[PDB]
């Protein structure tokens, strides 16, 4: 579909209105002080509004216009462009809407602890490794795909804070290692497989908080750790989704 852009607001425009609708117009939005009126094609208005075919980056652009602040207490996810007058702790992420990175925030509050070292495996936009150096932890994030890096050391620095960041797995993690708590985002599957390297990445004592798990596949997880030799300390939640905490 296609755009016509006029400027002024559907107040000061409420006289042609009528004429785009005319004209064919299916939608109309305000948007900062200019009307847009969208129709399938363009076709010859009077107007003298400007005509641009809508493409994938303008839904991307105002669908994020759309996006408010996100609780995941004790923090509060905001977009780079959001403002917050609250108490809970700011993240700020380039467009934390998942059930699972809100249960992991939640348990990284109350697992690690300030001065703990923390693996954040499956790190992605790095959120789990900025809320972890907030809480006063210090972390590093790894990942297998590359691209996702340079944005997680961009999230970082806008959130000041500047956790360590590398690409490759848990074995690319264990020079830096071993941990007092692992965190990890990723599926009932992978966790069970991972099970006896969690174990080798975390003191004795040290916790893993784990993710991205499905109801109907959680007791492949407790079955692995439990053989991986791990106590479980926690179970929580959300719609479909769950994260079980363990410590070694």
């Amino acid at each position: 579909m296609w755009v016509y852009r006029l400027k002024g607001t559907l107040e000061a425009l409420d006289p042609i209105l009528p004429g785009l609708f005319d004209g064919g117009a299916r939608g109309l939005w305000e948007r900062e002080g200019e009307v847009w009126a969208f129709f399938p094609a363009p076709v010859d208005l009077p107007y003298e509004g400007v005509w641009e075919e809508v493409g994938d980056e303008d839904w991307l652009e105002a669908w994020r216009r759309d996006l408010k602040p996100a609780l995941a207490p004790p923090f509060v996810v905001l977009a780079p462009w959001h403002t917050w007058e609250g108490a809970e702790i700011p993240l700020v992420i380039e467009p934390g809407h998942h059930e699972t990175t809100r249960l992991a925030l939640k348990a990284l509050a109350r697992h690690l602890r300030p001065g703990d070292k923390v693996l954040d495996l499956g790190t992605g936009s790095g959120v789990l490794a900025i809320a972890a150096e907030k809480l006063g932890g210090k972390a590093l994030g790894v990942d297998i795909d590359p691209m996702v890096l340079p944005q997680a050391e961009a999230n970082a620095k806008r959130n000041g804070v500047r956790p360590r960041f590398l690409e490759g797995s848990l074995e690319a993690a264990l020079p830096f290692g071993p941990f007092d708590l692992l965190v990890a985002n990723l599926y009932a599957e992978l966790h069970a497989a991972l099970a006896p390297r969690y174990r080798e990445a975390l003191v004795p004592g040290g916790r893993a908080l784990l993710t991205g798990i499905l109801k109907d596949r959680a007791p492949l997880v407790r079955e692995a750790m439990a053989g991986a030799g791990f106590r479980p300390l926690e179970e929580a939640a959300e719609g479909e989704w769950v994260l079980l905490a363990y410590g070694r």
